[PDB]
């Protein structure tokens, strides 16, 4: 094993290899970002919001890869599936898909925390609490807020046009 | 009595112990402020306005406590009643309740001015005029304007969204 | 349930609504602060120390309210009970009551942490460790030191006068 | 009468000619200020405190002289009586005499306010409330505080020496 490896169970190492999910989350949001720059969609505020979301998921994946190396695990990269859905529809329908996605990632993150806790890895539980679970709750609450605000503004038409601008 | 007490009636001293009313009004606005940060409400402009209102009612109570000590009275702190509701409805409904609350505090402040006048305490009538009654009238006028503007913008829907931005 | 709620058990949500206990603590220390500005007490250093304590305790409560909303729980505000006393005695007696109130809050916060651990909510255990338990131990240690310093300086008379200046 | 006098009653004009009382209080504090600079007293903080008090009482008299002229009345100066004592005792005893004199002046001001109210002179009641009664209550609270602090420090000996310093 690695000269650095210590108290790092093979179950966590393989669970970390979550990297693929973060990269998938990054790619969903990249799809969303450029869907909204379409000449027949033209929602630059949503575009910028999802471009940033895509960058952050990719960084989240890179922190996990860096963590793999710190502990002596070995990174195994797999293919990144494309989103099954290309036409995200309205801004509200994209936000509802992002909420669900943000929410599947956080379940995965909470499952990896339970694995880490069961195998008495406090370095891993600390990482997850400080670098991931905190960000995930903020992101989910934010998107919820955005959904509520867009339904108030009027999920389609003028309210969608005005909500996009406060988002730019 | 206190070595500093002079021309200070025990009825005014009891009426000042108004301190409880200000703290309650501060507690109503704190309730409103965080209600507007719910993920299913998300009115960040209403939230801020009522966060500022809550701080500045609490400062009102502290100026009364300091006054109590200045004149040689003794501060008796009572329980702060829970705010009359959990949920405050629309932003319009919350402005209406704040208007009702502001006029109730004004009426209490005017009654304390009458007691102070009746017992020939010009230092108290000065306090109430310069530090409370002026700002109460200004506050009541502000909230009334805001109610008129929000009814104009359309008390619900896009108008509430756009009026909230104004207020942020 | 809220669109954002996940892994948020109803017992933790009820226990968070700790908010009331924070607000009560804020109200005890506000009572202390203005007691020490009485013309027959005049301890401006103690007064400043407890004004600041009262601000901090109200901020802790607001962070619990902001937290209740992040997780999708609902804030249920409560009456704030009067401080058990009008008058707090010597500066030492006020410090001793504060130490005891700080330990009572710490026990409550430890109990909330237990229930959060038992229901496998690491986002909430992180909140409690990073935002409350650390500060709580530092505050208790601080008041311990002060009690020791004030007994050394001579809890009454000139020593209390000199200790108070060091606190201003 | 003057080209300016309007709603100015003769008994208020004679009550303002308070000028003499302010000048006497100024002279008392001038006596205290230099008493505390005697080589066998040597209390520079008390000395500075009373120097400033004497300056401020003189300004109060001057504002009344200006006020007399503003209203069309005529200033009649009278003999300024000597302070009743050459020597003021301990620091505590000087503060007690000053408290007594602050309350005698305050009472005189309150009687002039009643006179002004009975003759429906709101210009003069505003003068009194804003330029004298407010500063008078603050002065009395301050001196009250100082007396309690000095008794706490230990009205004589080391405590008197330390308290004078915090006053410097
Ligand atoms: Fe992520
Ligand atoms: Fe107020
Ligand atoms: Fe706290
Ligand atoms: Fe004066
Ligand atoms: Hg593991
Ligand atoms: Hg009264
Ligand atoms: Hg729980
Ligand atoms: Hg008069």
């Amino acid at each position: 094993a690695s000269q650095v490896r210590q108290n790092y169970h093979e179950d966590c190492e393989a669970s970390i290899n979550q990297i693929n999910m973060e990269l998938y989350a990054s790619y969903v949001y990249l799809s969303m970002a450029y869907y909204f720059e379409r000449d027949d969609v033209a929602l630059p505020g949503f575009a910028k919001f999802f471009k940033e979301s895509s960058d952050e998921e990719r960084e989240h994946a890179q922190t996990f890869m860096k963590y793999q190396n710190k502990r002596g695990g070995r990174i195994v990269l797999q293919q990144i599936a494309a989103p099954s859905m290309r036409e995200w529809g309205t801004g509200l329908e994209a936000l509802q898909a992002a909420l669900d996605l943000e929410k599947q990632v956080n379940q995965s993150l909470l499952e990896l925390h339970s694995t880490a806790s069961g195998n008495n890895d406090p370095h891993l539980t600390k990482l997850l609490e400080d670098e991931y679970l905190e960000e995930q709750v903020d992101s989910i609450k934010k998107i919820g807020d955005m959904i509520t605000k867009l339904k108030r503004a009027g999920p389609t038409g003028l309210g969608e046009y005005m909500f996009d601008k406060e988002l730019n």
